[PDB]
């Protein structure tokens, strides 16, 4: 036994993006279709597995759970449960839209308590610390909400939706200021700097959602942020020799979101025949990144090192 | 003889704002209108009051308005005079649309010669500290400016309206980013606690404003606001006990403007037919609050604990 | 010889910025076409000569140039050279698009590698410091976008466009917050205030390229962008005596981009018959402030105290 590391929920969570996307293409190439659902079997599964596992923790190791919940850094690992099990929902309605519903109201209230048990707290004061400002919290601040709002919209609820794309999308733009200032002043300690691949997410997952829920209609807005999320890439690629100084790790992961989220934005780009190159561009490069990821992960399983 | 706290005039605003948010009711269920009426005397009874006893301190205890113009805390409740002069202005415009218009210049003039002096000094450093970084620095930087957007358009100035509209909202989520940071990194002393109901007004008053000038079209933008709002309704509800830990009291007139600015809004996409029952919800949740801010303070009056 | 002082580059800049905003006024009054056929020509033969002197820094004063590349603060300033060299491509479009289109694709890929280059390995933190939050940041940041995003659809390139443009506006909401709240805690040390002027250039910056994209539809986004510039316009007049207190200096030259972009977003509200009369007054105030600046510049250079 042992207590599951809750930033691994990352690992299903970026391999249930990528099937979403894979998804989208169906209609354009029905070969897709497929490598979607393989994608999503394989994210459910180990969803499925990780849950039970976290499920264990809160039964046997509930002062892990209860230390790394009340810190003002940790905490933020928590919202990638209900984050996966959105987006697992989001896969199983191609096959079970009731399910699917279940998965969907789960994550969505659950992160919604979450974020205003938690999130809110941190306003009192005294708890979180500049050293705090991590780029972990765009994980229950933003991702979630985004995730509700696209997942919302799937299920037929488009306003709904946009108000969780407010809550997602005014968030992010009201903590990156005070994220980027601090990484520009304080360094980034080694162990935590895999955690930048989330700087990757917010745009890339702010558009994925708000096409999501305005009907693929690619628009101003749409441009604008794609614009934002490819500057922040190449920024990262410039930066990912510093990011890996101390090696190549797991945690690598946190760039699968958005990644998943580029490669999914780029279908609808393609569909709407807006900026079709830098599409493929997009697609192809995410996914040979998240391919990357899943053959370290393997090569870590087949020797041990995966999980503590 | 006593100096008027400045921040007394809250009371007239949330009530002035309140009775606004009836008066867009009335093509719906006609009552709204005599409700409205009432709020709108009621506010306009008492924004006299304050403002003759506000001109008896300039007159006797100009040295307590000079400091609290200084002070980079204080300065900004000053603000709420010239936001509050708006309203009744809107109010009166129902019964004599010369009156409404001339106290709408005054208030919109007067607003932004006042931040043009007070808000870019503070640029000059030095005297504003981290410390400084308080809800009621949105009342001067985004308020005024939302209700002279408002104000405006119901003049007929709807592109000059847009300016000052643009002009708060960015400036909101300019000041937000730091505002939050802070929040999180040091405990706002009790005796400052209640003002954390400003933090409700800028979503709401944002989306409020922008109605005002847009003919009431709930478009993307509305939603997204209106997405943001909830947000930090649910984070206020969960810290409303820290908030009050020291007790109730008239401080917490700070939350009105955000509540009647939200059952405004409300009438909107109720009218709109947008989320017709979370549009129910908001109105009679924030009637209610602003009910109980009026029993508490006819129950402070009755006891002689009114101003000081 | 001597090392040219980067910033000077702020002078074809402005000039080059100022001949574009006349240009867009020759279907309106044909004799502004040779105004603007004057400007584009100083401006340009200042860039030749400033482009060949800073060539001539480059292979004689390296270290100079390895010095402010590596500086967290004057980094910012080479980014006047792409920009610059996009302005002059734009001028130079209307005798010669191949030309045009060579310059205007050299300063997009060289301000867009600078930045991926610079922008972002200040986030490996430890250099870049508090007191180094300044308005110069905008220029790498902000300004080099906004510059790409109008000279790219100048050639065609919409959708392009749309991407710098994002990536523009996004940056600069994302930076400014920490820029103002950082001048309100820190007086800013009179050998820097003149670039003060740069905090006026981005909401006018950003409005002219979106206009330049949009086909000059002038939409509520520009209304909203207008706005909060003659904010930040007010704010920055009332703070001159300020800013020039130990001083009239040319590093005043920093308020010509955002003056220039006023007077060229003007010319297309004029267009569409938005706001008129302030658009007349933005156009003639700005440039009365740019010839007081050309008549300090003569001044100073018939005198020799142009550059050091
Ligand atoms: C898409 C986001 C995936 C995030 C995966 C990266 C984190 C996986 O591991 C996480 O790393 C941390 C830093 O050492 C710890 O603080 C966390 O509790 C942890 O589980
Ligand atoms: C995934 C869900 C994580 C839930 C962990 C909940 C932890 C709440 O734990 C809290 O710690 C408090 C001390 O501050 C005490 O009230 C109690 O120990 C408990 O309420
Ligand atoms: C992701 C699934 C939803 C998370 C549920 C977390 C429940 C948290 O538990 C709550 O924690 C509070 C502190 O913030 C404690 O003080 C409360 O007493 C407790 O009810
Ligand atoms: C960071 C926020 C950027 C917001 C951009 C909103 C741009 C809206 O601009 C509008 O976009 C709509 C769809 O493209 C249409 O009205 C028009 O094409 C355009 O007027
Ligand atoms: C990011 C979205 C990826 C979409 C993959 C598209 C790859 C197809 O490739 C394209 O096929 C077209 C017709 O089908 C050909 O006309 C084009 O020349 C070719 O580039
Ligand atoms: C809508 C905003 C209403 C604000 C009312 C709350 C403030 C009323 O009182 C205010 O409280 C302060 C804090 O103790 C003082 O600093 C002020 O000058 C004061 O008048
Ligand atoms: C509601 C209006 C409040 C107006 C108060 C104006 C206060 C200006 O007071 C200023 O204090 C300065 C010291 O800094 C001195 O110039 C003078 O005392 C005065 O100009
Ligand atoms: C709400 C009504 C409008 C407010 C008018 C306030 C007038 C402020 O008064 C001004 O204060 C300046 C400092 O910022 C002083 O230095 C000036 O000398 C003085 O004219
Ligand atoms: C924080 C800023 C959010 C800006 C959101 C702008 C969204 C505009 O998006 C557009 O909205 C318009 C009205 O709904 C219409 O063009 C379309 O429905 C949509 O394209
Ligand atoms: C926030 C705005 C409040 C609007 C109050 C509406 C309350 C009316 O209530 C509604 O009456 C409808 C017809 O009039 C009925 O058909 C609906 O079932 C009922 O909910
Ligand atoms: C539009 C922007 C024009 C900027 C011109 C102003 C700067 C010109 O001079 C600049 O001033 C600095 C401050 O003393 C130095 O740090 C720079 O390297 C310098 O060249
Ligand atoms: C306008 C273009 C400015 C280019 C200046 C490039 C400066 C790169 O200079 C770098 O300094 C490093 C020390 O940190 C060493 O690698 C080398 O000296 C060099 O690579
Ligand atoms: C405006 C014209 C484009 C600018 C080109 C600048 C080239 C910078 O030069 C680069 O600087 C890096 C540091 O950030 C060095 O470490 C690299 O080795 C070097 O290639
Ligand atoms: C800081 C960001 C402000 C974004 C404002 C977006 C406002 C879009 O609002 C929309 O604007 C479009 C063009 O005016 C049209 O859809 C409509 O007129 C309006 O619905
Ligand atoms: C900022 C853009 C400046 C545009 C300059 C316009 C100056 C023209 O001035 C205008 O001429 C009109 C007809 O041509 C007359 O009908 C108007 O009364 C007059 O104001």
């Amino acid at each position: 036994p042992f207590p599951l590391p809750t930033g691994y929920f990352g690992i299903p969570l970026g391999l249930a993006a990528l099937s979403l996307a894979w998804f989208h293409l169906e209609n354009l190439f029905p070969a897709a279709r497929m490598v979607s659902d393989v994608l999503g079997i394989v994210a459910s599964a180990v969803w499925i597995l990780f849950i039970l596992m976290y499920a264990y923790k809160l039964r046997y190791y509930f002062e892990e759970v209860r230390a790394e919940y009340h810190s003002p850094v940790r905490f933020s690992f928590i919202a990638l449960i209900p984050i996966t099990t959105m987006l697992v929902g989001d896969i199983l309605y191609r096959w079970n839209p009731l399910i699917a519903e279940v998965l969907i109201w789960i994550g969505t209230i659950g992160q919604l308590l979450f974020s205003t048990l938690r999130v809110s707290e941190l306003w009192q004061g005294g708890v979180f610390e500049q050293k705090s400002t991590h780029p972990s919290f765009y994980l229950p601040a933003v991702a979630a909400n985004f995730t509700s709002a696209s997942s919302l919209a799937l299920l037929g609820y488009h306003d709904l939706g946009y108000l969780f794309f407010g809550a997602g999308m005014i968030a992010w733009i009201i903590f990156e200021p005070v994220l980027l200032q601090h990484l520009r002043i304080s360094s980034l300690e080694p162990q935590f700097r895999a955690t930048m691949g989330i700087v990757l997410a917010p745009a890339f997952v702010c558009v994925s959602a708000y096409l999501s829920i305005n009907h693929g209609e690619v628009d101003t807005l749409a441009k604008i942020l794609w614009g934002y999320g490819f500057l922040q890439l190449f920024f990262l690629l410039r930066l990912f020799p510093w990011i890996v100084e101390k090696g190549l790790n797991i945690g690598l992961w946190a760039f699968s979101f958005g990644l998943a989220s580029m490669a999914n934005s780029a279908t609808a780009f393609y569909h709407g025949n807006v900026l079709q190159g830098v599409s493929i561009f997009a697609f192809v490069f995410s996914n040979v990144m998240i391919g990357l990821l899943v053959l370290m992960t393997i090569y870590k399983l087949t020797k041990g090192q995966f999980f503590l």
